[PDB]
């Protein structure tokens, strides 16, 4: 038997990342 | 033939995340 | 011969959390 066949091609993108936290509340009034 | 190559890498990291919405009203 | 190309990649790792939003209005 032949060598072995080559690499399989890289995977695809990953996911992004999740959102990030709601700001902080605003200074006083 | 030979056997099967072998797998591929993983593939490049995903984008950042979205940025969160602007904080609440502050106090009165 | 050689043999047939081997398998696919799994998916990317996970990208990091987006930005903290910006400070709320003031009161």
């Amino acid at each position: 038997p032949g060598p072995p066949g080559p690499p399989g091609a890289r995977g695809i993108q990953g996911p992004q990342g999740p959102r990030g936290p709601p700001g902080p509340p605003g200074p006083p009034g």
